[PDB]
RNA sequence: GAGGGGCACCACCGGCCCGUCUCGCCCGCCGCGCCGGGGAGGUGGAGCACGAGCGCACGUGUUAGGACCCGAAAGAUGGUGAACUAUGCCUGGGCAGGGCGAAGCCAGAGGAAACUCUGGUGGAGGUCCGUAGCGGUCCUGACGUGCAAAUCGGUCGUCCGACCUGGGUAUAGGGGCGAAAGACUAAUCGAACCAUCUAGUAGCUGGUUCCCUCCGAAGUUUCCCUCAGGAUAGCUGGCG
RNA sequence: UUUAAAUGGGUAAGAAGCCCGGCUCGCUGGCGUGGAGCCGGGGUGGAAUGCGAGUGCCUAGUGGGCCACUUUUGGUAAGCAGAACUGGCGCUGCGGGAUGAACCGAACGCCGGGUUAAGGCGCCCGAUGCCGACGCUCAUCAGACCCCAGAAAAGGUGUU
RNA sequence: GUGGAGCCGCCGCAGGUGCAGAUCUUGGUGGUAGUAGCAAAUAUUCAAACGAGAACUUUGAAGGCCGAAGUGGAGAAGGGUUCCAUGUGAACAGCAGUUGAACAUGGGUCAGUCGGUCCUGAGAGAUGGGCGAGCGCCGUUCCGAAGGGACGGGCGAUGG
RNA sequence: GGCGCCCUGGAAUGGGUUCGCCCCGAGAGAGGGGCCCGUGCCUUGGAAAGCGUCGCGGUUCCGGCGGCGUCCGGUGAGCUCUCGCUGGCCCUUGAAAAUCCGGGGGAGAGGGUGUAAAUCUCGCGCCGGGCCGUACCCAUAUCCGCAGCAGGUCUCCAAGGUGAACAGCCUCUGGCAUGUUGGAACAAUGUAGGUAAGGGAAGUCGGCAAGCCGGAUCCGUAACUUCGGGAUAAGGAUUGGCUCUAAGGGCUGGCAGCCGACUUAGAACUGGUGCGGACCAGGGGAAUCCGACUGUUUAAUUAAAACAAAGCAUCGCGAAGGCCCGCGGCGGGUGUUGACGCGAUGUGAUUUCUGCCCAGUGCUCUGAAUGUCAAAGUGAAGAAAUUCAAUGAAGCGCGGGUAAACGGCGGGAGUAACUAUGACUCUCUUAAGGUAGCCAAAUGCCUCGUCAUCUAAUUAGUGACGCGCAUGAAUGGAUGAACGAGAUUCCCACUGUCCCUACCUACUAUCCAGCGAAACCACAGCCAAGGGAACGGGCUUGGCGGAAUCAGCGGGGAAAGAAGACCCUGUUGAGCUUGACUCUAGUCUGGCACGGUGAAGAGACGUUUUUUCACUGACCCGGUGAGGCGGGGGGGCGAGCCCGAGGGGCUCUCGCUUCUGGCGCCAAGCGCCCGCCCGGCCGGGCGCGACCCGCUCCGGGGACAGUGCCAGGUGGGGAGUUUGACUGGGGCGGUACACCUGUCAAACGGUAACGCAGGUGUCCUAAGGCGAGCUCAGGGAGGACAGAAACCUCCCGUGGAGCAGAAGGGCAAAAGCUCGCUUGAUCUUGAUUUUCAGUACGAAUACAGACCGUGAAAGCGGGGCCUCACGAUCCUUCUGACCUUUUGGGUUUUAAGCAGGAGGUGUCAGAAAAGUUACCACAGGGAUAACUGGCUUGUGGCGGCCAAGCGUUCAUAGCGACGUCGCUUUUUGAUCCUUCGAUGUCGGCUCUUCCUAUCAUUGUGAAGCAGAAUUCGCCAAGCGUUGGAUUGUUCACCCACUAAUAGGGAACGUGAGCUGGGUUUAGACCGUCGUGAGACAGGUUAGUUUUACCCUACUGAUGAUGUGUUGUUGCCAUGGUAAUCCUGCUCAGUACGAGAGGAACCGCAGGUUCAGACAUUUGGUGUAUGUGCUUGGCUGAGGAGCCAAUGGGGCGAAGCUA
C-alpha cells in the first residue's frame, strides 16, 4: 500500500541533484555567421574540475564578433590540451586535437567527442570521461552522416552537426576499485541521494513488490514487461535474456 | 303439557355478479360482420344476498425515525503539524595524550656482477590504546505508587571518520522519509493529529427507579448462510 | 419367526336416533330397478361416575433447560453423551434426610386450639424417665436407617 | 425545636413521572494512617548580632568540597521583570525561616563606530503566460513591446 | 619574519640547502638593493590617569592632598592564540552576491602666458549621522520536561604539583553549604564497598558476578597468513631512597674564555625483598559455527549471524529516449545530464570454482505463417427499427531465444567369475535427473546415529563416516588471514560461584521533633471435615473463642494492577498476499476529428481498400542579446574554358582571421550640402566606405507526432468486498446439509445421537399400456460325443426364482417368461392424502369431462408392483388463441401481457465470493479448548483367589500359565462441572509437613536358612535415603561413596520466594511446504519477570483479665520435644563347614549425620582508625600532622565467629 523508492525519485524532493559547486552547463558556443562560414579563434583560460563529473573542463575566451567584449564559454576537456593554446572553431577550422568544426567537413574514421544529435543543440553527445564517437559514412546529397556512439550503436544524425575533435579527459577513471564504503560515499555527495541501496528483497511488502517471506527469496519472476505500471517495474525491465553473457550482444 | 312467530349468530342447501372452461342453440340491428346479446353445466375472486361507516379521544401491539440508556475495531470529508524524529541540501562550530611505522629520502656494509643486508630519516591509515564527545554490551545491578510516562551506578562500544553538532531550508498522511527495525513522522504509527458526517452500527455485555390485588409461563414443532438471532405453531394474559 | 401377553390406540353406547307413506332426478338401469334428495306423519326412560358449557378478537414472555423411578442407545466407565413415559426442579417456601436444587412428606392469606404425615424419642434436641417382648452379635479396623456419599471374589474347629 | 415567605386539600388536565446498583455522571467524606515517606553526588562546628522566637538568616573563627573539560567568568536560543532597594511574614518554598526567584510599594536597560538595518546561500515567491467548475494552482526565464535612466551632443520653450 | 621581486655575474671536482624536503643554464652559490606583514619594541598618547605602599586632611561633593615605588635578567619539543612556510589526502576540489579598487583606452576639458586656469585618491577647517535591540538567568532554582524534577539543552576563557597527558588524585584565584529536614540509636532484611583459613567451578542453563593481569625499561616471541599482519602473542627479568661518575649545548675573541636545558647510561651505598608502593591500568591459550572488515540498526524489552558495503554479474535507454512525479498543461525530477552516463535488480572483500534442465510460470523477438478477437467502416435483405454476411488492430494462440529470470535436479529395469554394488545399456513421469564440493551443520525425523578423541563418569565439543526425513553451487558452493560488547567447547591462571559461612564500613530500615500521601476496600477476617457451582471466611457438625498493640514476614485472602493479548463465537474490523469476486489510474492498440498540397505503386469487387516517396502552412522541438537567410550582380591573383585574332563564358570557382597565454568598439578617408570667408575661413548635415531585391528569425521535424473522444487488450500499481454450516473446543476428516429401505423404537402413530446395515442425483419406446399362451429356483432319473456346468425328455417342485438397480413388503392359468397389437409417458378443472405451520414443492390417491389404446367382452390404462429418484420470485426461451394492450385516431413491424413447458440454485424453502496475520484490533463467551480440582479407571500401577506346571524328587521355600475378583489416583486418557471484567503456565534451587504400597536401621517368623550372604512375609514411617559428569530437562544413563542411596503427596506444594535454561510475542538464519503473503511441540540465536504500609497465619516484643496494692520465692494444667547410624579392636579365624571361607551377644575405642551451647587454644574479621611502614599533594622547612567518598599495605587488642 505504501510507495516504493524508485517512485519517490520523481517527485524531486531530496532527489533532486547537488548542483551548488558546479560550474555551468559545459556546451559549445552557439553557431552563427563565423562558424557557418569561417572559423574564430578563442584561447583556453583554465583546466577546471567538476564536482561529480568525471572529466574536466576547459574554459575559453572567445572575442565577440559584434560587440567589443571577451566571453568565456565551457567547454568539455579534449583530452590533450594545455592552457594557453589557440582553440579554432569554424567550417573552415583545421582538424588538429581540441578544434570543433562540422561533421560533414572532417573526413571519415576521424574520433569525435561532444557533438551534437540536432544541430545547433551545443552538444549532447559522448560526454563522459576517456568516451568518444567515430565518423563514417558521408552522403553529400542529403546532407546526412551516420556516426558511431560509445555505446556501439550507430546512429545517421545531420551533416551540420558541429563537434570537438578529440577524446574527452580523464579517461581510465573506473579502472581503479572504489576499494572502500566511505570513499563511494563521497562519490554520490557529489551527485545525488542515491548511494546506499537496499535489495527490496530486505524490505517489507508494503516497499516492495519482491519483499517479505520467512525467507528472503523474490518468488515471482524477476524479468517483468514494458508495459508494466509504475511501483511494479523492479528488477530486469524488459528484458530480452538473462543469464551470465555469452558472445558479444549478437541483437541489433 | 303443548303449539306458534322466530333476533343475532353458527352449520348446510339453493340462487346472484366478475374471470375462465366444456357444451349447445336462439335473438337484435345507427346497418348484416373474421357483428352485438342470451343459454346450460363446472370452476377461480379479498364479492351480492335490505347498508355501517366516518370523525374525535384513549389504551395496547408492531414498524420507520438517535428510538429504553451507555459501549466499539471502523469508514468518509476538510484541515493542522518536520520545536522530537527520518533523510537531503545551506552556512557555521568541534575532536588530549600515546602505539604500530606505508610510500619517499640518506648514509654505511657485503658482492666479480646482478643485487642483497643494516641503521636512520620520513609520518601514511573508513589503523590500534584511550580522554571530551557520540553511543548504549553486561549485571538479566539499583529504581519499578521512581529523581525520571526510560533514570542511575559500575562495566563496556567507537573516537580523522560512512565522525559529532547548532541555526537556516526542503519533503505531509494511503502521504513523507527510511545503511530496512513496518523503524520514524511532536510521550500517538502494520497508516498521525484536530473538527465534522455522528447520538454511525452491534443477533453482543452492563443497567433499567412506588405499593398492594388477581392470573400465570417456556426452553418444544416447522422454515431460515439457520446454530448466542428471528419468523411460525404450542404454552399465557387481557377483553368480551 | 409359526404362536404371542400385560400396558396401549380407534369406534359405538340415540330424537342429528327409529319407523311409515309420498314426490323429485338429466345419476343408475330387465323392472314402479338401485341410490340420493325432499315433504308430511308416528311414538323419548336408553352404561357408571363427575362437571356448567360454547365461541371470537387482541396478545406479552419463551425458542441454552436440568433431575429422579421405569424402559432404552453409544460407552470399560462417568456428577458422560442421546432418546421414551410421568412427576419435579427452574418459578417453591415448609417438616424430615446433621449438611443440601431435584430425595421423603406436604405445597403457603394473618392467627388460636386440636390432630397427624415423613421422621423420630440416652444427651446436644421436643418426645420411651415403657419395671416393652423374642433372638443374634465382641471387633487389637465393631456396627449404626431410601437417594447417600466406600467395597469384591475367596476363606474361618469364631459363634448361632 | 430550628427557619424567615410562601403553601395545600378536592374535581378534572398535562408530564423532562418515584433509584441501590449501570468498572454510572458530578460533588463531598472516610478507613488504610499520623502510615509509606522527607536516604544519589564526603560535613559540619563554636561564638556573636538583630529578633516574641534561631540546627537552617547574617557576621567573624575553624574544618571541608568543587579544583581551571569547575559547583568559576561571560554569551546565543528560551524566558519576561524573575534584576535592584526597602517593607511584610497570611498563603507558597514539600521541616523551620528573622530568608527568598513569594507578597507589597518604589526604582532600573542611554550607541555614527555592539548587533539588527544591507547582501546573497540552499530555497521561498508575485507579474507575463499556462492550467483550472472554483477558492486558486503550476511556474521563476520559461509563449513577454518586461530599459522611466544617462557622462554626453544639439534644437525648441522656460527662469534667476 | 616572509618574498615564484631586481641588478651584477656564471656554476661540474656539481653546489646551496630542510626536521622532511627541495632549488638551479627558464640562472645555483656569492655581492648589492626593492617590496609586503610588523598583532613586537621605542615614541606621541602618557602619567595628568591605573595599581602597590606609607601618610595627611576633608562630617556632606570628595572621579581629596602628598611621599616613595611601578625595577633587571634568563629560558623552553612548555600550554593557549595568531601569523607564516612547506608538504600530504580526494572517482571528495571544499559558496554566491552587495560593495570596493587598480589598469587599458582617449571621446573631452583647460589658461593660453611673461599671468593664472580647469582639476587634486595631498595637508587642514565646517556640518550631519535618524530607527530598533540593550536589565538579568543562561541552569543539580529564572529555559523544556505539570514542580526549585539525579533527565535534556549551542559556545568562549582556563593556574600550580604528579604524570606521556584538557587522565586520576591534591591545592591557589573564584564559588558553595552536601543538594526539598534535624536528633538519638547501631537489631533483622536490604542497597553500596571491602576481607577471609583449607580446597579452587565441586556452584550454575552457562566462570553470571567478583578476582587475577595491567605503566614503563631490558630481553624473548609460535601456528597460521591475503606477507600487511598476528604481536602488548605467549613466557621471563627489573623498578625505591641516596650519593656520584660519564655523555649530550650556547655565545666572545685569534684554538681558548663566560653562561643555560632535563634528559640518558653506568656504578657504589642502603632498607624487615620493599618499591607503577595511592592514583592510573590489556587475564591468557587451543578450537569450531557465522559475518570479510570500518560503518549502521528496532528512541522506551532484541546491536546480532540482520542491514549496508567494496567487489562480481545481469537488465533498460542515443533524448519525440529510459525510469519516475502530476487533478491539470508537451507541467515537473534524474538533468548545470549523455553509455567510463542515468535508471532497475540480485549476489556480497580476496582466493577457488558457477554443474544439468527453456517442459511449467514469466520475459523477449519474427515472416501480408495462420486459429481466435471490438468499435468505426463495407455489403445484402427489409417500409423502417433492426437483422445477417464478408473483411480483420493489438493481445492471446503457434514458432524461436533466455536459468548470475522464478525455479526444478525422481523413479523402474537389466548388467562385473563369492556376495554386494553397478563403470555399462535401455526406458518412463514432467524438461533434466544433484556434478564439483559439504555434512548428524544454525540444514538428520528416526537419534542420546555409528566411530575415534577429550573425562573417573559427557544427550556437550572436536575429527571421521555419509542412497542426506528435507545438503548443494551468485536461493550462490567450498575455503580462508585480520577483526567481532556475536554463538559454543576445553585448558592454564585466578578467585566466597560453591564446600559454608563469618565479620567490618557507609546509606537506610528502627525510635523521636516537624511535615505527610496512594493503590486498595460487599461485609469482613482462627481452623478440621461434610455438603455445595465438585478447593468456604460466613453455612452444618466438631475444635474452640479476651482488650490495645510493635518490629518483621511472605502461607492464605483462588491478594492488587488490566472488560484474556491464547482459544472459540460474531453474518465485527484492519495490515499484507494472490492463478479470489468486482472494478480502476496508467499504458499498448484501432477509429473519428484537428489535418492540408502532389506523385507513384499494390490488393479485392468504374466501386473500395492500402503502401511508399515529395511538399509546407497547422502542429511540434532546438538555438539566439531572433546579428548577415535565399536569389541577384560587383572582383581575376585565381578557369582564360567548347575554339583560338586583338578574346569569346555549353561548364566553372570564393576571399581575404592558423609558428607564439599581445592589441582590436564608439571611423578614417573620399564625395556632396548648409550657415560662415568676397572667387578664401569656422561649425554642423547626408551619402559611399558597410552592394541590391525578398513573404517564415535561423535550422530540425511535419500531416505524423501530439491532443480531444470512444472501442478493445492489459492492469493486485491501486480501490471495494468476500472467505458456508453441522461438529463430544476448533482444524483436518466426514456429511448425520435434500432424500429412500430394515433396525433402534419400548406390539396404533410419533421419537434423538458424527447410532447400526446399506442406498439415491439414474435407467426404460419398453423395463409404459392391454390381451393371450405359459411357469420359476433347485433336485431326482434317463439320453452319441457330453465331463460339476451344453441340449433333449419325464417326474417332484408354496415361490427356496424373477420382478432395471438398496432393502422391506407384495405377486403363480401372476405383478414373472414368451408373443400379438399399441402410445393413457396425451388434453382439462377441482378435491383428498403424505411432510406439515396442517404453508409450498415433490410424490400419490379417488374422481369428473374429453379424445384414444387393447381385449370376444367384462374391463383395464392418464408412466414404471408399492415405498425415493428431485427445484420459488425475477430473468430468458418455445408453444397456445383467427386473444388483450402498445397512451389523439388508423395500418404494419416490434415490444408488453394472459396460459404452461423448459434453461438453475445439491448450502437441495433457492448470495454472486480466495487466502494470510507471531504486527494485529474490537464485541463477547467458562454456552467453548490449553492448568489444577471433580466424576470415571479403559490404560499405567499395586494386589489377591484357583492351580496345569517350574523348582533332582516335590503344585503352593521361592514362583506360577489358562482364568478370574479387586484396589489406587504418583500414568495417560475420557468427559466438560468451576474459572475468559485473568487463579501468573515447565524445570531446578530453597524449605516444612504428610502418606506407606519398608530400600536401610529396631524386634521378629519362613527358606531349596551349615556358616557368610541372600530371599519371602510380619509389627513399624521413629530415623536416614548423598557427592558428581552429559542434558532446559521431569525422566534417563554413567562414575564414585554408602547402613541404604525406597516410592510418592500437599492447586502436577512452593515466581508480591528466586532463577529464566526451556516454552510462548515482536529481529534474524536454515531446512521442508506454499504461486505468494506466510506456515511448521522441526533446528538455531538475541529478547523489561511490577506492588505488602492492609487482614489473618507464623515469628519474636510490650501488655490485658483476675488476685486490695506491690514484691520475692514457687507449683504445673496444657502445648512442644531428639537423637541417629557406622567402624575398629576383643569374642576368633573360633562356633559352623569336606574344604574354601566365616559369624554373633557382653565389653572397649572412636567416628557419621543431627541438636544445644562456647571462645581457653588455633583460624577468620578489624575504622580500638591501636601502632609503626609508605605513594601523591598541602601546612616556609624540621618536628608534628592532614586530605585521597576507609589512599594503599604489615601486624594487631577487645568483641563477634567456624
Ligand atoms: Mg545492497
Ligand atoms: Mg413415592
Amino acid at each position: 500500500g505504501r510507495v516504493i523508492r524508485g517512485q519517490r525519485k520523481g517527485a524531486g524532493s531530496v532527489f533532486r541533484a547537488h548542483v551548488k559547486h558546479r560550474k555551468g552547463a559545459a556546451r559549445l558556443r552557439a553557431v552563427d555567421f563565423a562558424e557557418r562560414h569561417g572559423y574564430i579563434k578563442g584561447i583556453v583560460k583554465d583546466i577546471i574540475h567538476d564536482p561529480g563529473r568525471g572529466a574536466p573542463l576547459a574554459k575559453v575566451v572567445f572575442r565577440d564578433p559584434y560587440r567589443f567584449k571577451k566571453r568565456t564559454e565551457l567547454f568539455i576537456a579534449a583530452e590533450g590540451i594545455h592552457t594557453g593554446q589557440f582553440v579554432y572553431c569554424g567550417k573552415k577550422a583545421q582538424l588538429n586535437i581540441g578544434n570543433v568544426l562540422p561533421v560533414g567537413t572532417m573526413p571519415e574514421g576521424t574520433i569525435v567527442c561532444c557533438l551534437e544529435e540536432k544541430p545547433g543543440d551545443r552538444g549532447k553527445l559522448a560526454r563522459a570521461s576517456g568516451n568518444y564517437a567515430t565518423v563514417i559514412s558521408h552522403n553529400p546529397e542529403t546532407k546526412k552522416t551516420r556516426v558511431k556512439l560509445p555505446s556501439g550503436s550507430k546512429k545517421v544524425i545531420s551533416s551540420a552537426n558541429r563537434a570537438v575533435v578529440g577524446v574527452v579527459a580523464g579517461g581510465g577513471r573506473i579502472d581503479k576499485p572504489i576499494l572502500k564504503a566511505g570513499r563511494a560515499y563521497h562519490k554520490y555527495k557529489a551527485k545525488r541521494n542515491c548511494w546506499p541501496r537496499v535489495r527490496g528483497v530486505a524490505m517489507n511488502p508494503v516497499e516492495h513488490p519482491f519483499g517479505g517471506g520467512n525467507h528472503q527469496h523474490i518468488g515471482k519472476p524477476s524479468t517483468i514487461r514494458r508495459d508494466a505500471p509504475a511501483g511494479r517495474k523492479v528488477g530486469l525491465i524488459a528484458a530480452r535474456r538473462t543469464g551470465r553473457l555469452r558472445g558479444t550482444k549478437t541483437v541489433q
